[PDB]
């Protein structure tokens, strides 16, 4: 609640800033070019990108995914979409009866004909097993509404059906309209626990029966839906190697990263609660920011909180133009320098999105002070890291600055001088694991288990950093390296 930070007085500073920003109702903008604003200071100048938690691509109130909100029984249409996809032609189901459409079962009988039958008097014309989508449609609008008049009907259903929330009645919607009526009252058991509202207790044994065995991913995707009662299950079907809504922690744990290794190329990010009429908030927070206690204001919210910096543009906008007039020798060996950090740090922490989008690049054109610098580099947005696992497909999440020519350049002795003598102390390692758990653990829904995971790829990628320092590898021979976890038995 208490933005302090005694390590840190200029990152206090800049916060404090923001707080009395917001009082003079000089509110942070939202960026949108989802969950991101440009935090201000008083006198309207930028001073922090704020990130948080539940306006994350996952947060529970995030803009994208409110029109699901509202609407709630009503998008079991998209849901049986998702589960269920789209098909013109006739085509078997997993229990192999015959089926076309959006999931609408024509027949229990082995006879293709008998299927095509079926069709043309649903339809009412010679189809010869072939529909169109509008069509299909109707089709799906007929089955959603059989599904709901199969439930009210029967009796063991209507109970838990009435008593279960808008979310979870899609669910039982979504089983009905699989295994119809008769089917889904069979399940006595995890009816009574529904109804007595036992989530866990619910979702435990319902992954005892054929449905969970005969489609264990669809069983999934429902079953969770009746245990969080929201829409989670159906938000990212691709897999996906990062924890679920912890985006702000992985920007505040690139930070802490980068500052432990000394590579100072992200700006300072720490987890900061900021409150702002500007932010998404629920309509009960909204009402009740009105009451009388001065009045009681929204709820600050949790986030990442990362430092502006100013003079840089993109890195693909710079490599650009040095690409075509390149630099001075000495000025590119700057750039070299800086870009090693930056390969150093995103596969430590594993960086699944690290585009020329994502890291910006400054340009500016006998004594007791070093010589500035005339370019330097800034690694920005690292919301998407810290990974449970390495990647089904690098090519999805691969290392985009591994095509880079800057990549096919060995690692100079300045940055193993600076690395080697860090990582290749355990000890180093194991205080490194220490303070990303102090961070993390902080989160509510923080899993042990997890954690292990991330901690395990992230000493796996610490373990071909070292040799890869100690062989003189380029940037590009190292993510060549077979990537490896190394678990705690
Ligand atoms: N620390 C920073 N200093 C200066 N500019 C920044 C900083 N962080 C971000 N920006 C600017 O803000 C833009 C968007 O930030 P960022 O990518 O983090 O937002 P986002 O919400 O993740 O959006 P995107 O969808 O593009 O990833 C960047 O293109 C960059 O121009
Ligand atoms: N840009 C990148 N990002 C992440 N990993 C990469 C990248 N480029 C190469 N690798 C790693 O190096 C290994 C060898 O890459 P290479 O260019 O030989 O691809 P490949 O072996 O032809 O394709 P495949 O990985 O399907 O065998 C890959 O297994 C991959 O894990
Ligand atoms: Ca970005
Ligand atoms: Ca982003």
């Amino acid at each position: 609640e208490r933005n302090e930070f005694p390590e840190d007085p200029e990152f206090e500073a800049v916060v404090r800033q923001a707080e009395l920003a917001i009082e003079r109702c000089i509110f942070p903008e939202r960026i949108y070019q989802s969950g991101s604003y440009f935090v201000k200071d008083p006198q309207g100048r930028i001073i922090a990108v704020f990130k948080p938690k539940n306006e994350e691509p996952y947060g529970h109130l995030n803009p994208k995914w409110t029109k699901w909100l509202q609407k709630g029984t009503g998008n079991i249409f998209e849901m049986l979409r998702i589960d269920e996809g789209l098909r013109l032609k006739i085509y078997k189901d997993t229990e192999g009866y015959y089926t076309i459409g959006i999931g609408h079962l024509l027949t229990k009988s082995p006879s293709l004909n008998a299927a095509k039958s079926e069709l043309d008097k649903a339809i009412g014309r010679n189809t010869n097993g072939v529909i169109t989508k509008d069509e299909a449609e109707k089709l799906f609008n007929q089955d959603v509404d059989a599904a709901v008049r199969g439930i009210l009907r029967n009796a063991k259903l209507k109970p838990v059906y009435d008593s279960l929330d808008a979310v979870r009645r899609a669910a039982l919607i979504n089983m009905v309209f699989q295994m119809g009526e008769t089917g889904v009252a069979g399940f006595t058991n995890s009816l009574r626990m529904l109804q007595q509202k036992r989530w866990d207790e619910a979702a435990v044994n319902l992954a005892k029966s054929r449905w969970y065995n005969q489609t264990p991913n669809r069983a999934k995707r429902v079953i969770t839906t009746f245990r969080t009662g929201t829409w989670d299950a159906y938000k990212n079907l691709g897999r996906d190697c990062l924890v679920l809504n912890q985006g702000y922690l992985s920007e505040a744990g690139a930070s802490l990263v980068d500052q432990k290794l000394e590579l100072n190329i992200v700006p300072r990010t720490k987890v900061v609660y900021l409150a702002s009429e500007t932010f998404n908030y629920s309509a009960i927070d909204r009402v009740k920011s009105r009451g009388k206690r001065n009045r009681i204001g929204l709820p600050p919210k949790v986030g990442s909180f990362q430092l502006f910096v100013e003079g840089y543009k993109d890195a693909d906008y710079w490599l650009r133009r040095f690409e075509a007039e390149p630099l001075p020798e000495n000025t590119n060996r700057q750039l070299l320098l800086q870009f090693e950090r930056l390969v150093v740090l995103d596969y430590i922490i594993r960086n699944t999105d690290r585009g020329n989008d994502n890291w910006l690049i400054k340009y500016d054109c006998d004594w007791v002070v070093v010589k500035e610098p005339v370019i330097k580099v800034a690694a920005i947005d690292n919301g998407l890291a810290f990974p449970l696992k390495h990647p089904d497909s690098w090519r999805a999440y691969p290392f985009y600055w591994a095509w880079l020519p800057q990549a096919k350049v060995p690692f100079s002795q300045e940055i193993k001088d600076l690395i080697l003598p860090k990582i290749s102390d355990p000890n180093f390692v194991k205080d490194l694991e220490e303070d990303l758990y102090e961070l993390f653990k902080k989160d509510p829904g923080f899993d042990r288990g997890q954690f292990h995971k991330q901690i395990a790829v992230m000493r796996g990628q610490i373990l071909n950093l070292t040799q890869a320092l100690k062989d003189n590898k380029s940037p590009l021979h190292l993510v060549q390296m077979p990537p490896v976890i190394v678990e705690t038995a």
